[PDB]
């Protein structure tokens, strides 16, 4: 834990779209900080009263 979860080359990690992702590479998972005003898991809907 943060040791290997670094800031997400994004390639593959689309995962999230509009989301600055944390690349848990210790289970090699995405998890997502959705950009201010977004929602969704693959961080792609715009929370429109966003």
């Amino acid at each position: 834990v943060v040791s290997h979860f670094n800031d997400c080359p994004d390639s593959h990690t689309q995962f999230c779209f509009h989301g600055t992702c944390r690349f848990l590479v210790q289970e090699d998972k995405p998890a997502c900080v959705c950009h201010s005003g977004y929602v969704g898991a693959r961080c792609e809907h715009a929370d429109l009263l966003a």
